């Protein structure tokens, strides 16, 4: 893989080569990127999804924020390293140190764009819905690869969906870099075969039948290693996941400190280690709020897995590259028995809490709802009820039910709940 | 055809004829009949059903009583003319121009008295279950017209029910003059055959079959045509049935388009736009520019087009009496109107901005799971009556099979939008 | 059968026997198991739980724990008078062993404070809820993987045997539930027979039954420890009331005779037009009118009522039990005490009337009908979840509901049963989405 094609500024569509030596660097198409998402409908949206907990609590956009914040210091400061590995990047074709900053933050920022409501429980529900609901009718009538995205509903996929989806006066969707869309690909594979090894890159997979193609084209420009089609991660896909590694770890557990869920007696003997030679000691012991010290720790350890995250990744950099990495950075972490326990930690007290529990059996119920409701009207478009549903809910079958579960996935934590009640007459 | 006999005062179970010369006029059987409804529970539970939207909104119950205004004086004037054409009927007979208000008055009153809640969704509803529901496993066991009775479930028959459902202590119901049972009678005929023609008369049906004998003894005693040369039986129109639908919908086009522009659902503009030309010939220019609220301008337009479609109604109803008379006539009294092309883009407009607006679509929806489930836990346990829960199912809801079964539709339709919503939710458990 | 045996202070697991007159009478075993009661969880959660009419804020309704509270202050009266009587009988008892009357006093007391403990909520549409979903709801399924008995005590589940069940279930660290002296344990067991034969008499104490077969051995070493009377001798096995067991139904049975009555009053459920014609039988003897009259209060005028009807019906069934306590420490009395009650057709009465205004008002059967999908909406997603442990829905309602087959089923039968009226509406309503 060379990383000049790696750092593809090509748009969908585009019928002539963008030389990074000619962009103005006041209008950068990868800092074009980050804008356009932050407009964006989809990411809107996040301001009313839920992270883990529905006082304060992180909400997605927050956690996205934060993600593509701890993303563009990964992306500075490994670019800055790149271009002093490779300095034919800098001299010959004109990259700075602030593109990859630029890939690596766009695409934190929208690394769960494509998520539904209620989590990761909701892509369950999806899934289930499809796997032993209503939508098993659907079985015989699909193919293996189009049946196993629906039982396997994954956020991911859908994101992928959501910032490329071409409609009437809209072409490309989003029409990000394809560097970006390289970066923010982290399972490039369709959904069979299903975990075909045990390395994170196979766990899930990344794109849709439906996005197949449009892949296709991203990995040829970007010259992804072919690894049923299946791809070598572009290597900026491991600082986005690096990032949203070190913010779902770190800051879940703040949270449930602050919410009362974990002892805060907690904080230090799980971080200590991870602060212990950048914590200024008389600050810690002069800040009077619980809430200050969770936060102050919390910084210096983000900070420590930020430094470590950008060095392992240069260690492994030609191991990148070559496509024969074969963990996440955070699995190469020297904390990674501190992260370990923060992790179990916040599932028993967090992931487990009873209101955690609660909201994710009943977001089965609301999304189940809504996604039998869409097909049935979909099924039977003839009938006084389901010219109802088709108003209050949607003003190839493979085609529509994709799109049935990406729209029921654009639906805000709220918007799911009320829609759900009228149907129901509540 | 003949007038004497269409103004029967006969009540279900006399056994000798009521002379109009002998009614104690303080007294009139006619009026009577209006008391009887006001007082009736059938008609209070009006209050609480939805007409279009469920801020006020017009009630079934105020548009009723809508329509029997706008009646009594379409009533009254034909009335008068009637009395000059056939002066017969008052020399002879005793009969007087008040009496032909009052009998336009309680059929209006009384016309959307079976309509279930939640309005046309209800009757959608309802069919549905014994079309697309539970209730298909029913068809082998009923007629051809028993089951199109259910699946073409009708307010209108439902109507009839309930002002004729005898009981114990109670033959008769609310015991109506007949005259005032034919105006009410719409759609005289039963649920089969399906539409036989595109006559108004026929678009739907207007009794059940339980309520086929009663139809029957009316439509004798009026002396009203026979029509259906089949088996089925259909009878033309009551004459007064006409006036009765042209007050509902002169009331229905113009209130709704009121209460869509009071509510903000139809721009103001419209108001003015779409009625000019039934105000023209009458509005106050100055007194409409010198009123300041919205809702006093838009209620002087409605007075102004109602009072132009009344008068225009009575001159339709006299020109056309003897087709009608006849059994002949083949629309409704507005749609001869020459504002018909004014009506229909109010009623297009209403459609297209209040009755498919999201709240009141969110509303049908809500209101179709609503009965649905009703029907469902009614007609689960007549099924298996023996067991705990259906013991407990019958106690709540309700303390032949197609009398059981057109029973409980009544009863269905019967409550109010709040009542189906709280029983609904109890059998949820919530 | 002996008075001696019947009064056992055995605990289960007891190695060694424990003789009365060696007890310390500051820790009378009898007296320890009051407490334990009072203080376990199951007893607890009663606070929470409906007895008849649903709960309110606007109005005071009795809960099932107020409901046992004054059954047991009936029983322990009871119990007191029988036993003065008992040990003036049988003067042995005292003189030799060493009973004291208010040991009567005291078994009575605690196996009435818990004889609705295992109850599910929702009343006996909970029960039936219960039942029907083994008879022809999803329950249907396991039919063929569970014996006749097994199988009976689902489809005909029964809050008795459920409370013996909670009363002695044995979980890690716990051995033996409460470990209640075995003369409670025999004077709660009002059906001291299995699920099968089903009613196989008109006898009071075959009209249900009262262990599943998960307690069926627990039984055994109960009713021999006591040396109760065998009632069959095929394997389906069967005993003769303790004597103590008709105490604590009296209890029972005057208690919601009398106090749903009283509640049906002050919710305004019956007219308070009626209260002297139907308790005029019961108090005309013994009631102060013109203190009657004095009164200002409808709930005090009531209350008064009920304390001097239940002290009627508490005299009477002492004297009841007594003129039959040979038939009755034979097991061959057919009936029970009230049943022979003077005042048998005031009770059969104000019963109907309580039906009448009460169990049929609207308020009681919308909640009997909630309750039957809340149970049946609980009991299917434990169930499901049982049957396939490997999906992640079924994981949350494990982690949500319950962090062999037949052990499995009833015991997912008991932990629906224990819910209180709250926890059950709330986990069913989120499972539904509110
Ligand atoms: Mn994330
Ligand atoms: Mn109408
Ligand atoms: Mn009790």
């Amino acid at each position: 893989a060379n990383w000049e094609h790696l750092l593809s500024l090509k748009r969908q569509g585009d019928t002539a080569k963008r030389l990074r030596i000619e962009q103005d660097d006041t209008r950068l198409g990868f800092e074009v990127d980050y804008d356009a998402i932050i407009f964006s409908a989809p990411f809107r949206s996040l301001q009313d999804k839920t992270q883990v907990i529905p006082d304060f609590v992180h909400t997605r956009l927050t956690h996205s924020l934060e993600v593509s914040v701890v993303g563009r210091s990964l992306g500075r400061m490994v670019g800055k390293k790149l271009l002093e590995k490779y300095p034919h990047l800098e001299q010959v074709y004109g990259y700075k140190f602030n593109d990859f900053g630029a890939i690596v933050a766009a695409a934190a920022l929208a690394h769960d764009i494509g998520n539904p409501p209620f989590g990761h429980s909701g892509e369950k529900a999806i899934g289930e819905f499809f796997k032993n609901g209503y939508g098993k009718r659907y079985k015989d009538s699909l193919t293996a690869k189009e049946y196993q995205d629906l039982i396997k509903f994954e956020g991911n996929a859908n994101g992928f969906k959501v910032l490329s989806q071409s409609k009437p006066g809209a072409q490309g969707g989003l029409r990000l870099s394809y560097a970006t869309l390289g970066a923010f690909m982290k399972y490039p594979k369709e959904s069979l075969p299903h975990k075909p090894s045990d390395h994170i890159a196979d766990k899930k997979y990344g794109f849709f039948q439906s996005e197949r193609a449009l892949f296709e084209d991203v990995a040829q420009e970007l010259g992804l290693l072919k690894r049923d089609v299946s791809w070598s991660r572009h290597p900026l896909a491991y600082l986005v996941e690096a990032a949203d590694d070190i913010c779902y770890t770190i800051i879940d557990f703040e949270d449930g400190i602050n919410l009362g869920l974990i002892p805060e007696e907690y904080a230090l003997e799980y971080m200590v280690k991870l602060v212990g030679q950048t914590i200024d000691r008389n600050k810690y012991n002069a800040l009077q709020e619980t809430s200050d010290r969770v936060s102050y720790l919390r910084a210096l350890a983000i900070g420590t897995l930020i430094n470590e995250s950008v060095d392992t990744f240069m260690k492994y950099e030609e191991e990148i590259l070559a496509g024969t990495f074969d963990q996440s950075l955070i699995d190469k972490s020297n904390y990674q028995a501190q992260i370990t326990d923060i992790i179990n930690l916040s599932i028993e007290r967090i992931y487990n809490s009873r209101e955690v529990i609660e909201k994710e059996i009943a977001g089965y119920e609301i999304l189940s709802t809504l996604l039998e409701a869409r097909c049935r009207a979909l099924d039977n478009n003839d009938t006084h009820y389901n010219q109802l549903i088709q108003q209050l809910l949607a003003p190839s079958l493979y085609e529509n039910l994709i799109q049935i579960c990406a729209e029921v996935s654009t639906m805000t934590d709220g918007k799911a709940l009320r829609n759900y009640k009228k149907i129901k007459g509540l």
